[PDB]
């Protein structure tokens, strides 16, 4: 019976009673993919027109709103877009006259149909449009909307169950040390390796060559790390939004002096303003937008800050009990099992089903494309087993392997399992 | 001393030294009993109507809106109704001409009292509406609220603290392990057994009865983001606490509109009127954006989203056999004195226990058979999470005496530190 | 080899073979200071007001709405307010006549400019104001946001890698025992301990003199713990609020036979009804609010039930293994470590790097500011380590400190690190 403790850090090792040397340090975990995520990018635009255009979309506005930001913004999510007759036609025109602009915008629709909300807003400053030889024409576009820029974009994977692995070198002999395997062979006995508990939940966030960066925990949303993409807009197909998502953003057009530019908008507003034209019959448009969260999030800046190029494990030592103990020798079966059949998911956070029978003469030490999944004595088993890996299915008792049947299907199917995606629609028909 | 490997799958057991049997998997934990969960269900009515009604209520609809839904839909959690006129009376009527509906209809409600929003819709098409001689009568009635399904209702227990219980048989003794208590007594020693880490926190979802099982706290962020537990929350099974969609958004949306082009978002509900065959009648077709993009569908995403049994680790178990024998230390068998119990069970919050040890030795106090420790004679105080309900059952591991208690039911403790519902307050005149 | 069980209640002791005694329990854990916690406080006022006003604001309605609550109300989170002409100047008056109240009430900002919507509101009841000789006058104003008052902040750790420590006295000798370091040195050889599983994350609530409770868990937002304060508001700088918000408040005028009156408001809305009064041109105002959640938080009454004393920890109890088993004496560098450089944050959650020269003579076993972060073989070394002690930092292998060099921010700088805070404002130029 002998005792020693071990450093975890590269070069660390003990000579006496056995060489122990630490080769490495990593980790094994039960896979949680959750898809994309990316921070909730409001984006707004528009123009001041002293004009009252006929076709209230990006290419019908082209002379006044920037065109690359409204084809962007018009592309997003939870888009909204107002059009506000200031002053409108006092004569001819073709549905442009003050008429045409009821609360609603209906009449104008009519004969000028667009996908954004038309407002009257004669009342408002008309200042910043001048020469005009008799009639002064002004209206505003405001267009707001989430936009998914692809740089911030992030692939995360949560990962659950959490094993440090203390690689060691047990008298040249390689044994990978966890919580859940903590005994090694000597030359004449055993070492039972004391080790630290395992950090819990690890968050991993994957860069797009491809390059991962570590949180620690599930994320806390309510601490320093409020702003991680996580805690932001959800596709777990990378292509579809699913869960919290914020309102359509509230557009307001307000005046240079009116005493509510004193204040700042609140999450998801867009404030526009007119700004008087330096040029006859033109003029400009500021903009003032409240990001949600109250911040824009700046992608490559938060993840340096907020994450680790390693996962975190505690600093140890290990506590390395050397006995004089040998395990009893069992004997285990080395022919494949026959008729597995795994049905579930993969890389999800529920145990899918394996399902089969082990052969005789032992147990079965039962893998699932070279994952442990545990031992089994012969004939029939059941068992329900987080996979890591995706279909097809490679089986063995620890010899030969054999092709399992699979109906396994991946995270992003996983995430639309249970649920109608998109609009629900209904028909009221009129009565007998 | 030896050591062996047992498996953790039944039909697994040793036989040297001493025969030991896998003889079942189970698990112990700190139940938080969180009520009631269901999803967001975002259900529409409405009717296309060429008449201008004068009671905008279900019953005063009754000859145009389908009766159940309405009934159902107007009983549900921010409800939204929204009565619009498309063609109002050219002449005569009771408040029905196109100017008793200025934006938000106060004129119109002066005359004719209603609980829903009342809209002008003059410049939208009127031509589902025909068969008028002289004057053509339209308006649009549009319904939305968060329903509560009772199929789709889940009561939900959080299992904290989670210990995997190893049952085992040594020789035909029955030795229950876990991580807090990994020895079992042999013939003519101990077996210590080495143990995976417990699983962490898992989720207990109660149908009708029958329990399933999720692995986690949920991870709303992940695969399981529709679970109802990240969606409607009553602790009661009666009142709703935390967060709330906001009130649906309804829209006259006219079938040309470039708007059907686009899919309304969550929440919003745009109703279409639909041409009838018939004249003087419309029908209506009804676009609804729902809660977080998707429509749960309760047995499915129970049967794809849990398992039938809590997870545990594949082992194996590491058997140490010694032939060391623990010291027998004195136990009082005598009952707990003037036990006083005070807090919640099955809450998250420790309950405080305290009273008096006998003499004779430590007593090992018993809360309903519930384990809080080993205490000293004298007067004792601690914090345990309790599980069962009052009245509590105290022994020190002989005769059981009845406890004082002030303590609280899960639904109950949810509702302490809060007043619920509506603040009210007036303002008086100077 | 001997064997005995150890309670971990006050008093609780062993005899043999080497007397053991219990002499208290406490924790160690890796602080993330998550700043400033409330609850979403939403508050309302207002006035029935039988005049049309030419000034809404707190100073210009001074002669109808309360006083503190409209100052309160006003420097609050979210704001909403809304001026309602119910009957307005038949005749005379500046910018006070029913055509100066159009949607939105832009000709009536024109020359009364406020801060708050201005909306027409002809059709409802103008009961409430009476006992004009001509001309009846009568508008509503409401105002309504989320307030933050002292009292309900609390100051929030949330505390990670949690290790229960059983604080031991083997034969008078002090011994700490935790899952991480469960070994005894005896004069017979070692004692093992064997613990309970560490507790999980805990949260500590810091009241205001100051005084710690605490929580067991993340907090659990969706179980009896969901009004607390740290599933609310947040703020990680006790001054600037990042996150989840409610949008600003709906309010809305409501009649006092108004059918709507039989359903209660929901979160964030604000139903405002005129009440006929007593004197001649003067009424009151009755407001019904939907506070968010459902439920109006009362933050003493929610910590005490909520919360406990002290931290929780497993009943135990411990299992005492006696050896005959010595540890291998190893070699210890005691001389200070150089050149060590900190870079990162503490009581953030994400490890800080710590990298330097282990000296000769041994293994170097490393303390930050008396943190244990591992030992360290003789040359350079580099370590991701969860700090909770602010610079400066006092760097020893067990022997003399010397001073490390560093670049670490607090918690608050973490929090807004990553991200820029506040209104993006855009100019679209003229062509
Ligand atoms: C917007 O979406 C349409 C349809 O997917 C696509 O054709 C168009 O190129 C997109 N524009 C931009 C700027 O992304
Ligand atoms: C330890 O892990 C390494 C890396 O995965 C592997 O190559 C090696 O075979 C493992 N050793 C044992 C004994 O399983
Ligand atoms: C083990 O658990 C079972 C089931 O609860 C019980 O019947 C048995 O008595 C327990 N054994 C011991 C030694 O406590
Ligand atoms: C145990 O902890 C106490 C309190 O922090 C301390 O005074 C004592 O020195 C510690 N004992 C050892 C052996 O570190
Ligand atoms: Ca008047
Ligand atoms: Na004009
Ligand atoms: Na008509």
């Amino acid at each position: 019976e002998a005792f020693t403790y071990l450093c975890t850090a590269p070069g660390c090792a003990t000579q006496t009673p056995v060489p122990v040397r630490l080769a490495g340090v990593r980790f094994e975990s039960k896979i949680v993919d959750g898809g994309c995520f990316a921070p909730w990018d409001l984006e707004a635009t528009g123009a001041c027109i002293c004009e009252i255009p006929t076709d209230v979309s990006c290419e019908g506005l082209g002379a006044w709103v920037p065109t690359a930001p409204c084809a962007r913004i018009w592309n997003g999510t939870q888009r909204a877009c107002t059009f506000w007759a200031v002053n409108a036609y006092s004569s001819g025109g073709y549905a442009q006259l003050a008429s045409y602009f009821n609360p609603g915008g209906s009449y104008y629709k009519q004969y000028h149909p667009t996908a954004c909300e038309v407002e009257p807003a004669f009342g408002h400053s008309d200042a910043a449009c001048w020469g005009f030889p008799t009639d002064t024409v002004m209206s505003v576009f405001a267009l707001a909307s989430y936009v998914q820029h692809p740089h911030k974009t992030v692939r995360v994977k949560f990962h659950t169950e959490t094993r440090t692995v203390w690689q060691l070198s047990v008298a040249g002999v390689s044994c990978n040390v966890t919580t859940e395997h903590p005994f090694c062979n000597t030359p004449h006995g055993q070492l039972e390796v004391q080790v630290p508990p395992d950090p819990g939940d690890l968050v991993e966030y994957i860069m797009n060559n491809q390059q991962s960066r570590w949180g620690l925990g599930s994320p806390n949303c309510h601490g320093p790390d409020w702003a991680s993409p996580v805690c932001q807009r959800h596709s777990p197909d990378c292509s579809r939004l699913v869960g919290a998502t914020p309102e359509r953003p509230r557009l307001r057009l307000v005046d240079a002096d009116d005493p509510l530019l004193r204040t700042a908008p609140g999450p998801g507003e867009v404030w526009v303003t007119p700004v008087i034209g330096s040029q006859a019959r033109k003029c400009g448009l500021h903009i003032r937008a409240g990001p949600y969260g109250h911040a824009t999030v700046e992608m490559p800046e938060w993840i340096h800050a907020h994450t680790t190029s390693d996962p975190w494990h505690p600093p140890g030592p290990l506590g390395l009990k050397f006995k004089t103990v040998r395990p009893v020798a069992l004997p285990r079966a080395l022919a494949p099992p026959r008729n597995v059949r795994v049905t579930g998911c993969y890389q999800c956070g529920t145990p899918a089903l394996v399902e089969g029978l082990a052969p005789g003469g032992g147990n079965c030490h039962l893998t699932v494309n070279g994952e442990d999944v545990g031992a089994f004595p012969p004939g029939k088993f059941v068992t329900a087993a987080l996979l890591n890996t995706p279909p097809p299915y490679q089986v063995s008792c620890g010899g030969e392997s054999d092709r399992a049947s699979a109906r396994v299907i991946d995270p992003a199917a996983q995430s639309f399992t249970g649920v109608v995606y998109g609009t629900h629609t209904t028909a009221v028909s009129e009565t007998r």
